[PDB]
């Protein structure tokens, strides 16, 4: 997250870190046994880390649970990042309390202009590299589909939306991928891609979760 703020320990209780010896992506807990992330975060043999604030220090609310199964969306295209969504099942159920909690799936798609909370452990610099240890947060609006497509001609599908600031300065970034965009208390987006970070007229691009609720629910119901 570039231009954000320190969230506070366990203030984003559905935020998880995907760990394969090191943090490499975010994700969102959507029930006690399932995490939703980006398909471009796929890799074998990872551990899901819940209850994290400082990802390099054991602070006493962590739950570490290995993944039993990954399911990349059946139509994921890594060249275009169309359908950049994946489900991760945990080997055991997380224990849910105020500091570890699931985030509700949307019942409708959030409109441009809705303010949302974006969070992750990704890069905090737009020209340079500095990775934070504690979770960072950004409050940012969904941008119109027209400004999204004008910023990224030929690249925005109906499974994507833009959020952030066309003037730059505030954005998600590398290492935030797979993490949440939460609006009015529901999971509306997944940190997916963008050109650089916090650049002018290159806002963040997010997987449009509301398109995938039927697939998520049916998948969870059979796996
Ligand atoms: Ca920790």
């Amino acid at each position: 997250i570039v231009g954000g703020y320190t969230c506070g320990a366990n203030t984003v209780p559905y935020q998880v870190s995907l760990n394969s010896g090191y943090h490499f992506c975010g994700g969102s807990l959507i029930n006690s046994q399932w995490v939703v992330s980006a398909a471009h975060c796929y890799k074998s043999g990872i551990q899901v880390r819940l209850g994290e604030d400082n990802i390099n220090v054991v602070e006493g609310n962590e739950q570490f649970i290995s993944a039993s199964k990954s399911i990349v969306h059946p139509s994921y295209n890594s060249n275009t990042l169309n359908n950049d969504i994946m489900l991760i099942k945990l080997k055991s159920a997380a224990s849910l309390n105020s500091r570890v909690a699931s985030i509700s799936l949307p019942t409708s798609c959030a409109s441009a202009g809705t303010q949302c909370l974006i969070s992750g452990w990704g890069n905090t610099k737009s020209s340079g590299t500095s990775y934070p240890d504690v979770l960072k947060c950004l409050k940012a609006p969904i941008l119109s589909d027209s400004s999204c497509k004008s910023a990224y001609p030929g690249q925005i599908t109906s499974n994507m939306f833009c959020a952030g600031y066309l003037e730059g300065g505030k954005d998600s970034c590398q290492g935030d991928s797979g993490g949440p965009v939460v609006c009015s208390g529901k999971l509306q987006g997944i940190v997916s891609w963008g050109s650089g970070c916090a650049q002018k007229n290159k806002p963040g691009v997010y997987t449009k979760v509301c398109n995938y609720v039927s697939w998520i629910k049916q998948t969870i119901a059979s796996n």
